[PDB]
């Protein structure tokens, strides 16, 4: 679903800061590729869905969101 960074979601360029999309763009697509499971599923929204857990993840890890709705590189 992401191919460089901006195609990241609005909800989520509207509040990571810069290299979070990176981060959650890079994630999201490892979690992506990892999703070898639901690969043949017709259900492969789910998959979309994990990698954005996932990605977020990430996110969250390097990434944190302050007491509004916005996020800001912790690590």
């Amino acid at each position: 679903p992401y191919k460089t960074k901006s195609d990241l979601p609005e909800s989520v360029k509207h509040v990571l800061p810069s290299h979070a999309q990176d981060i959650y763009k890079e994630a999201f697509n490892s979690a992506w590729d990892q999703y070898k499971d639901k690969e043949d599923r017709r259900d492969d929204a789910s998959r979309e869905e994990t990698a954005h857990k996932v990605a977020w993840a990430a996110v969250k890890h390097e990434y944190a969101k302050g007491d509004d709705d916005k996020w800001h590189k912790k690590s």
